[PDB]
């Protein structure tokens, strides 16, 4: 259990980043790590053997955009990136889950196109395959994956913004959809904690939203907790030491730089550290410390 971090990768400020840097809880430093190949937005972070990936995104520069279909590995060993197996299509704005060591690439957009599409990646052999498209297509889709089971949550579908939600069963490679949320969200933070999915903040087609739900998968209700202390969307959000940790994001005037972090023993939020520099869209996972 010790020794891990909290990793962010990319991200965006006036400009798609290529940060990585990681936060120590037991500490309060924060490491500037080797850069991304290619800076990205709207990316997915995750981890399976302890290596670090990062899925999908964007490319925003000053000359142009580029969707992502790419996934690039980090070793903390070695503190290094390399490139895996491209996805069969670009995601930005992706949601991952991983289950059973292998990585769900949910959703995202390609230019105007927003999929419903999902491929799933197999770290062993280096190869993607799609499964079952979700019932819905959604872009800055939350995902999470709670016993085995993979849920996929809000978005956007071109159309309207979403408080729907569905669920996949890997072992009949079938999407359901399962109670919708209390609230519209596009961009929220999505994860699990305890028996619950939650989704913080996002953005309801009007405003950037600070309260915070979960959906309990046994009594299939959503009910509201403590909100953030800010209005966020297009944030990180990771689990660590049973805790929430959500990382930057956009609150509609400023790209934050703080990070907050909900305790559901005492169901309330505090702030823990402020990243190096506000930003939105990175990619968050949780992994042990470099050399
Ligand atoms: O519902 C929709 O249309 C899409 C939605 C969105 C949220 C909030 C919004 C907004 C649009 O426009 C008003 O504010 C969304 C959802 C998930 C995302 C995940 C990653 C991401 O990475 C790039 C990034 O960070 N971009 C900045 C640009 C400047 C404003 C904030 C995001 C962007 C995302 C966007
Ligand atoms: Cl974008
Ligand atoms: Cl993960």
């Amino acid at each position: 259990k010790v020794g891990r971090l909290i990793y962010t990768a990319g991200g965006y400020f006036r400009q798609s980043l290529s940060y990585l840097e990681a936060y120590n809880p037991s500490n309060g430093s924060w490491l500037r790590l080797a850069d991304l190949q290619v800076p990205r937005s709207g990316l997915a972070g995750c981890v399976v053997g302890g290596l670090l990936y990062a899925v999908g995104g964007r490319n925003n520069s000053p000359d142009g955009n580029t969707d992502s279909s790419a996934l690039d590995c980090y070793n903390p060993m070695t503190n290094q990136w390399s490139p895996c197996a491209s996805m069969s299509v670009p995601r930005n704005r992706i949601g991952v889950g991983v289950i059973d060591g292998h990585i769900y690439a949910v959703g995202g957009s390609h230019g105007c196109i927003h999929h419903s599409s999902v491929e799933r990646y197999e770290p062993e052999r280096d190869e993607w395959h799609l499964v079952a498209p979700m019932l819905t297509r959604r872009i800055g889709v939350g995902v999470a994956v709670l016993n085995r089971l993979l849920y996929a949550v809000g978005g956007f579908d071109g159309t309207n913004r979403l408080n729907s939600a569905e669920c996949y069963y890997p072992e009949r490679n079938e999407w359901r959809m399962i109670t919708p949320m209390n609230t519209i969200r596009s961009g929220a933070g999505v994860c699990v904690l305890h028996n619950c999915i939650y989704a913080a903040g996002g953005y309801d087609g009007q405003d950037q939203l600070n309260s915070v739900e979960r959906y309990d998968v046994e009594t299939e209700t959503w009910t509201f907790v403590a909100p953030m202390r800010h209005h966020r969307s297009a944030l990180g959000i990771t689990v660590h030491q049973g805790k929430i940790y959500v990382l930057g994001g956009y609150d509609g005037h400023t790209f934050l730089d703080s990070v907050e972090c909900y305790d559901p023993d005492s169901d309330t939020w505090s702030e823990v550290t402020r990243m190096t520099s506000g930003r939105s869209g990175v990619g968050v996972a949780v992994t042990m410390e470099p050399c």
